């Protein structure tokens, strides 16, 4: 046929397939959203797992910032629920291989509102 991998692989895998979190539209250009874990089930690896942008837009890469050295996802520029009611992108995680086994993980962010907080 075409392919049929079978065996064992220490490829990078995120805890949650689709990271769902609520982001307050009134989130500063440097507000922490969430963190992308890469559990390797090795009780601690040699730190060979980074976090980069997989399938995102040009307005998402400039509106949000993600650290590859730590893997922490936060805001980069002001967010206006008006311009966006709900963002949706994907993050990749390289480990080993050329190209390295990159794992994709959907990240749903619900643009909430702080001003619309019930009294």
């Amino acid at each position: 046929g075409s392919s049929g991998s079978s065996g064992n692989d220490n490829s990078p895998r995120f805890e949650k397939s689709v990271y769902e979190a609520d982001l307050a539209e009134n989130s500063a250009p440097g507000t922490p959203i969430l963190q992308l874990r890469a559990a390797d089930l090795d009780v601690g690896v040699n730190g060979q797992i980074e976090y980069v942008f997989g399938a995102a837009t040009e307005s998402v890469r400039r509106l949000l910032r993600l650290d590859e050295t730590s893997g922490w996802l936060s805001v980069l520029h002001r967010i206006d629920r008006e311009e966006v009611n709900q963002l949706r992108f994907t993050v990749m995680a390289r480990d080993r291989g050329q190209p390295p086994k990159t794992d994709k993980a959907t990240v749903v962010l619900n643009i909430k509102d702080e001003n619309d907080n019930v009294p």
